[PDB]
């Protein structure tokens, strides 16, 4: 076929959210059709996909009109900020992005291991290590949303096809787990043109890709701190968003298996070798023969600290 999109499921779940590929009303299905005639009128050829045009119709609860403008601007960005060639440019020059890559793995550990009840990619961020002074030296701001992008093109490319021919329905989403332990809540205020910068990029350019977002950990007066972040974030998002108590290893095995969440954050799950660190790991459907298609495997993002299972 040449067509990846035929290789995997392009239905979700029947128990899914309204509005999600295979789960449509009439009503939906019209505005689906109106949207992908109005871009291929335009000459848009790619991504035209029910997945991805329906992520930006949620995005703006099916108003085509703001669809259409809010489709036109990503595929814009796209190609004025180097989003169809990241994947390509990291490769042409993978060892010394990788050895940076390195370098912040422990200081900021950020890590994909297995999946949710549903397949989603479960996702884990670990921000009370980090160290603003030694990270400066080390990445600047920009750097670091280069690989935010980066990382939103290779979920897209191999994370979604293997974890959706192994739940064999769609995945589009991540079920994310953020550890606040240990933050200095000054670092925090210090950080907010990146939170917000962030937020930026991910709701204007990769819109409806939130699932799951636990906040745990977090320390007391984070409350505070949050309410700089709000005005920077759209509603939707700030629907995902679960600030879990001292009980949050109950309420992420509602929605997580224990056998996939780290012991430390309430499972079983142990990494293959005791010694190997989950900072330089990436585990899941995508590392699975049995899951990965004609996208090919993922490229190891530590180089050769990659730990995969
Ligand atoms: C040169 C270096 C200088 C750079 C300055 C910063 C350096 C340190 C970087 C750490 C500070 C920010 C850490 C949080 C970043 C924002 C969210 C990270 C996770 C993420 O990608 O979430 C996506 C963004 O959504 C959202 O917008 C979700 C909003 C939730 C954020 C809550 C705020 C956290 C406050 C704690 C900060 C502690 C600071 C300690 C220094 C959506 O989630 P997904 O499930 O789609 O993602 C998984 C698939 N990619």
């Amino acid at each position: 076929t040449t067509s990846i999109l035929d290789t995997y499921p392009q239905i979700c779940s029947p128990n899914a959210l309204p509005g999600t590929p295979g789960n449509l009303t009439k009503e939906q299905e019209e505005a689906l059709l109106q949207f992908r005639s109005i871009l291929l009128e335009k000459n848009y050829k790619e991504r035209l996909d029910d997945s991805t045009l329906l992520r930006f119709l949620r995005a703006r609860k099916f108003d085509i009109n703001a669809s259409v403008e809010m489709f036109v601007e990503t595929e814009r960005w796209r190609e004025e900020y180097g989003a169809n060639t990241i994947i390509e440019d990291y490769e042409n020059n993978k060892e010394a992005e990788d050895k940076e890559r390195i370098k912040l793995a422990k200081m900021y550990p950020q890590y994909y291991h297995h999946v949710d009840k549903d397949g989603r990619p479960l996702y884990f961020e670990e921000l009370g290590g980090i160290n603003l002074k030694k990270m400066y030296k080390i990445t600047t701001e920009k750097q670091m949303l280069r690989n935010l992008v980066k990382e939103y093109e290779l979920f897209a490319t191999y994370r979604v096809p293997a974890c959706s021919r192994r739940a064999g329905y769609l995945i589009e989403t991540s079920c994310t787990v953020l550890d606040l332990k240990g933050i200095s809540l000054s670092n925090a205020y210090h950080v907010l043109s990146y939170i917000c910068d962030v937020a930026d990029i991910s709701q204007n350019y990769y819109p409806e890709r939130m699932g799951k977002f636990y906040i745990i950990h977090s320390p007391f007066g984070w409350s505070t701190m949050f309410k700089m972040v709000k005005p920077c974030l759209d509603p939707v998002t700030v629907s995902k968003i679960f600030i879990l108590g001292s009980s949050y290893k109950k309420e992420l095995l509602k929605q997580i298996p224990i056998e996939n969440l780290p012991v430390k954050y309430g499972g079983t799950s142990v990494l293959h070798n005791p010694n190997d660190k989950f900072y330089y790991s990436d585990i899941g459907p995508w590392r699975d023969p049995r899951y990965i298609g004609p996208e090919g495997e993922i490229p190891n993002i530590f180089g050769k600290f990659t730990v995969t299972s």
